[PDB]
DNA sequence: ACCGAAAGTTCAC
DNA sequence: GTGAACTTTCGGT
């Protein structure tokens, strides 16, 4: 999608760290 | 069984 | 090469 489906998540950032900023369910920062 | 979340390659610059 | 990006798999309900 164009952001995370989650509202609270934000999308800038990523919990292994593979990612600085996504807009899916990859591994929301703030979920 | 269904569903939200964690998870690394990939096309684009 | 680096950078923003997603469906898959796993855990939970």
């Amino acid at each position: 999608d164009l952001k995370c489906p989650t509202p609270g998540c934000d999308g800038s950032g990523h919990i292994t760290g593979n990612y600085a900023s996504h807009r899916s369910l990859s591994g929301c920062p703030r979920a």
